């Protein structure tokens, strides 16, 4: 009897809640998470298992990432306030998130501040303390009561593991210098996925805030997903971001280990979805119980435009985000 | 009897020259040169004295200009190939250009390559080497032979000045410390007009790369449109950018200065339209003659969006930028 369990991903979001350019001040049709959100609802209608997660690069980008920096800091901080960016993620219920680059670009501090008042885990793997601790929630795993094709429920426990690029500490040198390093991600994976194994993971989800290569790479690499899927053993999917790309796509075809058709590197679901919004990316799974232990029997990796199957925003989205935005706007029109 | 005088803007087109994003690796309605030209070809249609001007932050910013400088370099610094870029540009027959701070992210040296193959000046009157003297043309001078509205011939001088934000110093640290200095935007202007004054110049255009704020700002300011209105004097006409908003818009008016309907600031028409060929900027200047002296009698700036407006691509900008364009493809996608 199978379980078919359905992972839905958001990835490089940049803070774009509404579907809004606070740059020429005007709506647009093109991207925002008001507009991603459609498809979200629209998912989760299809499949009573499904999961929703969001692949870093979440709170910078736009002048809304702005205000929440330059009027709430201290409250977030805190914990006061919420991130307003958050906030949303609460409300659409995300069961995970993760760090990308740009969420240390206001330093180690806010950053803290904006995960305390998420009510889903946010985790990472491989920035560590200088003398090297995790310096964040590494990994969670989470016993899902999921119901199988016969009805009946199947206890399975998912587990979420993150990863940055190393570079973080070029690109936020002044921020992190000193404060922490950032193990290769491939080394991260391997370091920790037999811990989550042993503490008991049945499906094991990577938030990889990272791109895609055609080819091996070695250590130290800044879009490492191709070796995530070959060098590590465990992981039963992987969602991608980072470049702003999309996969699956054509372009991958005929090239060793991807599977266009089936969404597959190595015979692993990664999906990556665009940037802003513009995509929403799913993963399908086809769990099979056997020996006490669960397999993917099959999987499918796809990417979903907001164009064509969206055309109207999200209530929840706009709600949730409406009083920030209206005093972004305050703060952009100066 | 006046001449109408017509000055048609670009700014922030950040490399995009075709219709694309190379990051999801597919074709947009919503932006690039070759649907800018489109407006191009429809103003210059409308009137015979038109002028054609970019403000900057033209060769960097996408994949496009990342191949220039990679695969092209050596052969753009020593003058023996056109940066693909300004062979657009040439193609469409700009007047003059500018340096946003993006310039000069690719070093001095391709810089100074890329500006020996333009038809057209490109000028800049506030950055100079580190013992005083401009690092590039500082303005230029056209005796143009314009019609007049009884058919008459009037040459007018023309001059282009150019300014670009001292933050570049910050911005591009590692390329320019120890190598260049850059002068106040407003005191350069002020240095700079009283000579292009002595040497003829009728009208004067800035290809301000900077933006607007709605007051007074002192030396060394970022954006710095307001001040270079209301603080000198003897500019014609001003183009502005940098910050990819809109000029004019409903958020100024009502600001002392301001005049929304016209697009002027302290009675000179500026436009700042928008960034990646998404609006194309239009300065009407109605001249008059008394006493060997030109005047402007009245004059307009607007924006007009290619949205709406433009539904294809030019074919001077497609068949320019073809080859080029496929090699980026071919990098993009290794
Ligand atoms: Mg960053
Ligand atoms: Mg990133
Ligand atoms: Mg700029
Ligand atoms: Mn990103
Ligand atoms: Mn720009």
């Amino acid at each position: 009897p199978q379980v078919h369990l359905s992972i839905l991903a958001t990835t490089d979001i940049h803070a774009n809640m509404m579907d809004y350019d606070y740059y020429s001040d005007k709506e647009t049709a093109d991207f925002g998470l008001a507009r991603t959100a459609q498809l979200i609802q629209k998912h989760r209608e299809q499949n009573p298992n499904t999961l929703l997660v969001d692949n870093g690069d979440l709170i910078q980008g736009n002048p809304l990432g702005e205000y929440a920096v330059k009027y709430q800091k201290d409250d977030i901080i805190s914990g006061t306030k919420t991130h307003p960016i958050i906030s949303v993620m609460n409300a659409l219920k995300y069961d995970a998130g993760t760090l990308g680059n740009h969420e240390f670009n206001y330093g180690l501090d806010f950053l803290d501040g904006t995960i305390k008042g998420a009510d889903f885990p946010i985790v990472n793997a491989n920035v560590k303390t200088t003398s090297g601790e995790n310096r964040y929630t590494p990994y969670v795993i989470n016993e899902k009561t999921l119901i199988d094709e016969n009805g009946n429920e199947q206890k399975v426990k998912v587990g979420y593991i993150g990863f940055v690029p190393p570079q973080i500490m070029t690109w936020d040198k002044k921020n992190l210098e000193g404060q922490v390093q950032v193990q290769d991600i491939v080394e991260s994976a391997n370091e920790t996925i037999p811990k989550m194994k042993a503490e008991g993971a049945d499906v094991i989800i990577a938030l990889a805030h990272t791109g895609i290569e055609k080819q091996a790479q070695s250590s130290g690499a800044e879009n490492a997903v191709f070796d995530l899927a070959t060098k590590t053993k465990g992981i039963d999917a992987i969602i991608s971001g980072h470049q702003h790309g999309l996969f699956p796509s054509a372009e991958y075809a005929g090239v060793a280990q991807f599977n266009v058709e089936k969404g597959t590197i190595n015979g692993i679901p990664v999906v990556m979805p665009s940037s802003w919004g513009k995509y929403l990316g799913v993963i399908d799974l086809k769990l099979e119980k056997a020996d006490g232990s669960w397999k993917v029997a099959d999987s499918k990796g796809s990417i979903e435009s907001i164009a064509g199957n969206v055309t109207s925003r999200n209530e929840t989205v706009t709600n949730t985000i409406q009083q920030t935005h209206q005093n972004t706007l305050e703060y952009v029109r100066k």
